């Protein structure tokens, strides 16, 4: 909140997000890891992409 975060945690934060094939729980504690630190943020983010792709059957 104040020394937890600083950059790049706002941006995994839509990546978190990234597609509509996700957007539930995955980010549940992907967006509580982005908070975390934004050093791992980018872990959130990277997987992010795969989390949704993950359960995404669609092309």
């Amino acid at each position: 909140m104040y020394y937890l975060v600083v950059n790049k945690q706002q941006n995994a934060f839509y990546e978190v997000l990234n597609m509509p094939n996700l957007n539930e729980d995955q980010r549940n504690a992907f967006i509580q890891s982005l908070k975390d630190d934004p050093s791992q943020s980018a872990n959130v983010l990277a997987e992010a992409q795969k989390l949704n792709d993950v359960q995404a059957p669609k092309a």
